[PDB]
């Protein structure tokens, strides 16, 4: 059904590549989940996350458009976004102020609500599932991936596992509490803080103090940084990380809230060169916590080429090597005799009264001295053609070349002078003879010899 | 005093480069030991190092040139020798037999005895300091770095420490028994087994119970692989590997053993391919240990493989139009300008009658249709020379050319036409013309445009 090419990302248990639909001519990503390599319940929960997938039709979305099972795997195929990450597209950008950041985070919100009304909570919110739609110029944002997400029945609370990202676990997760909506929220929190000074609010190298550093909400706003932040924006990052997750912010009302409704008079619009330059080491020390899976079994995409032009083939190598050196400076010339062929040939054509092949021969612009002329200089053939048409179209005659000398310059030109000597019968013969110096300049042009000029004397 | 090239090999305190001695031009193996990173007490023994290596002169041992100290190493200057190791060139080999190893195992001999000789003990005997004189056929294995080696007082034994690599470590110096000579023939036995069947007599993952086996003297000779070798090889192991160094043969003993002075007639001559294929992955296993700690001025990429693909520009450039307002618009290569320029210098040239000038501008071998020539065709300039000389060598005489055309036919041939038309005088003018019809054909030579043929009429 479809056409598997370049990978553009991965996780631990799942590789996303571009792919085509064969039928259908359209491109799209396809998630692969090995499913061997999963516990029976999360190969068993793929169902789920099929399902709230299909559910969510949303402009800051990415959808399933299809979902196959094979022996080892599992292929969730969604539309292809092309942007990449908003966090690497943020560092690469000329300038980059609060305005912009509540903009992503307006992009994000509005995601988050649809979730939320169709009764989904994501779990995993992180920079991760941040996408941009396309390469072009304020391309949207677009949520990513829902493998951890979980169905909610209004606005129950209930315990659905211990499931998240460290950074971003909201408190009440970390407290074994039944939970729902809310643990987003906190996750928004921590990508808004993120977005703004470019490092998270939690950070600890001990696992166990990190999560008692989010328990607590133990998080601050240090100067330098954060002396040119508005304190709209500190007051929206404080409402979403809230301890209480019946007292935090929700997507709705964030989304009211003045630094993003009420960005244009709110939102500072000064570049923050700091938050770029931290974005990036935040951005590649996510890059190097990983893993990578043991083998790469492949299909193969289609290959070779059609040759483009006409290339001479050439003398053919007359073996691998030798003990004599190759391209000895003295040897016998084929390409002379190439030009004798083609000379002949010329001849015979004029003999014959065959215009046809006379004009292969020669070049349009075919230049020409001859008494014929009368001292003129005559270009293209119509000059010849009344010879052809005329006298050409019948008595024995015999041609005779004499002396030919060949001047070989290059492998596209040449030049061949000889003495031409007819004997022929005038009236009624009476045999005659005539004699004629002639000189051909031969060309090649496009894989053909072709006279581009020719000059004769004394007939 | 030398400059140093490529690296040739490596170990945890020192690296061996090619160097080139300045004033002398001659090349020497530069071990250069970063001086940093060693001991007071390892530091301070380089002084015997360098004692060792000087007193030694021996066809199977490389000797020490020079010794230098800087501020943070030490340069010991030896003999270059650039067959690499014994070990790698034995698995390239199209042949190998015990009447081979017995050949190897000689040399290695007679260099140990005359160490011994000299009152010096190599301590650190293995196979990476078994390296060829050369890539020639049949050169000679010697014995390179002493950077463990002793100085024993006659026959008297000493604690000299513990020292050495763990599988070639003899039992007493396990044991902390006071030690000389004898340790360099225990090793001697270990590589002498490696060299038969290509794998070590003692090996153990837990370098505890790898002691243990030393100490215990307990290797075998298991079938198949030593069925095939004779008696006497493994007689002359056993002689080696005995637990009681005061039992051990020495040297000058082993060399003596009928196995090594005997070799005609006592060691087989049968090829040991399976002793080939363990010796590549010893020798694999030998250079991929992980080592404790890394320490480097760059990270270090190696350089290798082949250098495909890359395929050549086409090169073609557009030329700019000039941007003062042209009241034609017109743009012929500057190509056809240059074949006017040398047609102008010619037609001065042989208007001067300069002949000299007229020369560079024609081939030797030019060919000629001219009037003067009575409708024959003739090469060189000797024919034109007699009009150089005679005519040309003078009343007022004017040319002009009328209906110039010129035939690119590529980078390095070119063809020009034209009228030519001369108004002079005779004997008394009355002022004269006369008309010609002129061929020229150019071709670039080296750098420079030639005529190898030409053509005039009615002249």
């Amino acid at each position: 059904m479809y056409q598997l090419f370049e990978e553009l990302g991965k996780g631990a248990f799942s590789v996303v590549r571009r792919c085509v639909k064969v039928l259908a001519g359209q491109e799209y990503a396809a998630k692969i989940i090995n499913t061997k390599k999963l516990s029976a319940r999360d190969h068993q929960k793929l169902e789920r996350e099929a399902r709230i997938c299909r559910l969510l039709k949303h402009p800051n979305i990415v959808r399933l458009h299809d979902s196959i099972s094979e022996e080892g795997h599992h292929y969730l195929i969604f539309d292809l976004v092309t942007g990449g990450e908003l966090f690497e597209d943020i560092v690469a950008r000329e300038y980059y102020s609060e305005a912009d950041a509540s903009h992503c985070i307006q992009q994000i919100l509005e995601a988050v609500l649809h979730c939320h009304q169709m009764g989904v909570v994501h779990r995993d919110l992180k920079p991760e599932n941040l996408l941009l739609a396309s390469k072009l110029k304020g391309a949207a944002v677009k949520l990513a991936d829902f493998g951890l997400a979980i169905e909610v029945e209004g606005e129950q609370q209930a315990w659905f596992g211990f499931a998240g990202t460290p950074g971003y676990l909201s408190p009440e997760v970390l407290r074994k509490d039944p939970y729902g909506k809310p643990v987003d929220l906190w996750a928004c929190g921590v990508i808004l803080y993120i977005l703004l000074v470019g490092y998270p609010p939690f950070w600890d190298e001990d696992q166990h103090r990190l999560y008692q550093q989010i328990k607590a909400g133990a998080y601050d706003f240090p100067s330098p940084e954060w002396d040119t932040v508005t304190p709209e924006a500190k007051d929206l990052i404080n409402k979403m990380l809230t301890i209480n997750p019946s007292k935090r912010i929700t997507a709705a009302e964030a989304l009211k809230h003045p630094w993003i409704s009420h960005r244009s008079t709110v939102a500072s619009c000064m570049h923050r060169q700091e938050t770029v330059d931290c974005l990036k080491k935040f951005n590649a020390r996510r890059k190097l916590k990983g893993a990578i899976l043991t083998t790469m079994l492949a299909t193969r995409n289609f290959s070779g080429g059609k040759s483009g032009g006409n290339k001479k083939s050439d003398g053919v190598k007359e073996s691998s090597e030798s003990t004599n050196t190759t391209i000895e400076d003295e040897d016998t010339k084929v390409r002379k005799q190439e030009i004798i062929k083609v000379t002949e040939q010329l001849i015979e054509a004029i003999s014959n009264g065959d215009f046809e092949s006379y004009t292969k021969m020669c070049d349009p612009g075919m230049t020409a001295f001859e008494p014929e002329a009368l001292g003129n200089l005559v270009e293209g053939l119509d000059f010849h053609r009344f010879y052809f048409e005329n006298l050409w179209s019948s008595k024995p005659v015999h041609t005779t070349i004499l002396n030919p000398h060949i001047h070989l310059m290059g492998d596209e030109s040449a030049c061949i002078a000889y003495i031409r000597i007819t004997q022929y019968l005038d009236a009624g013969g009476i045999p005659r003879t005539a004699q004629s110096e002639e000189t051909r300049v031969w060309h090649r042009r496009d894989g053909k010899w072709q006279i581009v000029h020719f000059h004769r004397s004394g007939a």
